[PDB]
């Protein structure tokens, strides 16, 4: 691995670092005391401490501030793209089209950083809502979330560090076949990069699992398949609930996408 590459991987790694808010180190300082909420009572009370502005159910509270959150996450991974040798001297139209259909995909992959087999670490480290709790909302509410544990607990057994999994989300961005690119050429080269250097990453970090670059490619088809019933379950929500209205940017990126 030149020093280039290393390079490259230590740049992608620190603007990882600097975009956002919550790394899985300090997630699990904190998973190891955050508000716990566990019922609807517990519920309220974070809402009344962690979101005092915040009315509507339950479940359509919890809709809204995880919207919060998307929108702040999208803008988090549109700087964070600008880190990946390339994609700033792409053409503007073609970097739109790759966070659009990347965003969810890089989203919850990074949401198993802070989840664990009972609940996952919300509110910028300050709530801790159990995986039991969102079962228990009403349909379809309860239905969001459970897919996201699901491949979360298998992800984490991966044993990923920060270090992979800033070079995983930059490659979750840089997929050439995604839909309407134009330089669908110099995206797959720029993908190309950012792969070689995980996979070279991977080797150096991980010596003990000579599988896990396949694996991860793995993950990012089961990453795609579960973004794809992802949206299609917003799209029920949003066609069925008539309240659940989706924030514009958030309808703009689901637009078009599958
Ligand atoms: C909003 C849809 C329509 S569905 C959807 C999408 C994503 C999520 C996960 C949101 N969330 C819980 C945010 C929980 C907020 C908490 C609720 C209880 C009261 C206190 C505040 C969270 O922590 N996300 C992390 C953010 C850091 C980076 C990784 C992801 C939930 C639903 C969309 O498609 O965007």
């Amino acid at each position: 691995m030149t020093a280039d590459l290393k390079s490259l991987a230590k740049r992608i790694y620190e603007a990882y670092l600097k975009n956002f808010n919550m790394n899985k180190v300090k997630a699990r300082v904190i998973l190891s005391p955050p508000f716990v909420i566990h019922d609807m009572e517990t519920l309220c009370m974070a809402e009344k401490t962690l979101v005092a502005k915040l009315n509507k159910e339950a479940e359509v509270r919890i809709f809204h501030c995880c919207q919060c959150t998307s929108v702040e996450t999208v803008t988090e991974l549109t700087e964070f793209a600008k880190a990946i040798p390339g994609f700033a001297n792409l053409d503007l139209n073609d970097q739109v089209t790759l966070l659009k259909y990347g965003v969810y995909e890089a989203i919850f992959a990074m949401l198993s950083s802070v989840m664990n087999k009972d609940g996952m670490l919300v509110a910028y480290g300050n709530g801790f809502i159990t995986r039991e709790f969102l079962k228990s909302l009403r349909k379809p509410f309860c239905d969001i979330m459970e897919p996201k544990f699901d491949f979360a607990m298998k992800f984490n057994a991966l044993e990923l560090d920060d270090s992979d999994i800033s070079l995983f989300v930059a490659a979750i961005i840089c997929c050439g076949d995604r839909p309407g690119l134009l330089n669908v050429g110099h995206i797959e080269k720029m993908q190309e990069g950012i792969v070689h250097v995980l996979r070279l990453h991977l080797q150096s970090n991980h010596p003990d699992d000579i599988f896990l670059f396949p694996k991860l490619l793995q993950k990012m088809a089961d990453l795609r398949q579960l973004v794809t019933e992802h949206a299609q379950l917003v799209q029920i929500i949003k066609k069925t609930e008539s309240d659940a209205a989706l924030h514009p940017l958030l309808q703009e990126i689901y637009r078009d996408m599958y």
